[PDB]
């Protein structure tokens, strides 16, 4: 298992305009294009994002580009983070990957916002940082990609993907 395959499995593809978790409009892997309710404002993101006139409609191809940036993104996002970096330095490849997932869902200011389950992760209490990461909005709105990702922290394996 890696990121990507992870992320595809929390995230979904779609390959038409859709509305995410919080009602925002999105397209393939997780890829949200505006908070803006108007659907024009998000076809016109979209099409500024591909490269041309879409209509709302991408191919599989596309998706996978918008993807691999977004990794990417986030990735160099949790490296410049003066709160992330380090964070994530400290862990193993696996746990790192679970890090990386939070950001591509919430974004790193959301991420660097746990104060208390960062530290706890720096300090390897696994099972602490979990209980703390539970007590959160993004648990009790997704709580089942919650759950996947918390024990993936709390164990250092992909046994929730499998
Ligand atoms: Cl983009
Ligand atoms: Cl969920």
């Amino acid at each position: 298992m890696n990121i990507f395959e992870m992320l595809r499995i929390d995230e979904g593809l779609r390959l038409k305009i859709y509305k995410d978790t919080e009602g925002y409009y999105t397209i393939g892997i997780g890829h949200l294009l505006t908070k803006s309710p108007s659907l024009n404002a998000a076809k016109s993101e979209l099409d500024k994002a591909i490269g041309r006139n879409t209509n709302g409609v991408i191919t599989k191809d596309e998706a996978e580009k918008l993807f691999n940036q977004d990794v990417d993104a986030a990735v160099r996002g949790i490296l410049r983070n003066a709160k992330l970096k380090p964070v994530y330095d400290s862990l193993d490849a696996v746990r790192r990957a679970a890090l990386i997932n939070m950001v591509f869902q919430m974004g790193e200011t959301g991420v660097a916002g746990f104060t208390n389950a960062l530290a706890m992760l720096q300090q390897k209490r696994w099972d602490e940082a979990a209980v703390n990461l539970a007590k959160s909005r993004w648990y009790n709105q997704t709580p089942n990609r919650a759950k996947r990702v918390i024990t993936t922290f709390r164990t250092g394996t992909w046994d929730a993907y499998k």
